């Protein structure tokens, strides 16, 4: 279908949100309509939040499906995230000519326990 998508939004990168709440991404089409094609993403939990990130555990996946807005797409886990560092995961889907990368990193998000 020649989507292109890109993480335009996402949950705070700065400081330390008190747990448990969710993570969300947001992703922005500039390519053509988003169809059937399936741009896969996972939740990853991280060791830590250097760069360039690394393969973590994955706590949630999907595919992006969720339109917010005439070219733009939700990513939000359903489950309220546990203490931790987390970011997204976005591949390439099947035919498309990745140059620059087959998956795009979100910034890492960082949650803690501020109750206790």
């Amino acid at each position: 279908d020649q989507s292109d998508l890109h993480i335009s939004d996402q949950t705070d990168t700065k400081g330390t949100v008190c747990s448990p709440f969710a993570l969300f991404a947001v992703l922005e089409n500039t390519g053509e309509k988003l169809k059937k094609s399936k741009w896969k993403w996972e939740l990853h939990k991280l060791e830590n939040a250097r760069k360039p990130l690394k393969d973590g555990n994955v706590i949630e996946k999907g595919f992006v499906s969720n339109q917010i807005g005439d070219s733009l797409y939700k990513i939000e886990t359903k489950k309220k995230m546990k203490p931790g560092i987390y970011a997204f995961k976005v591949y390439k889907p099947a035919g498309y000519p990745a140059n620059g990368s087959t998956f795009e990193w979100s910034e890492p998000m960082r949650l803690a326990k501020c109750d206790e």
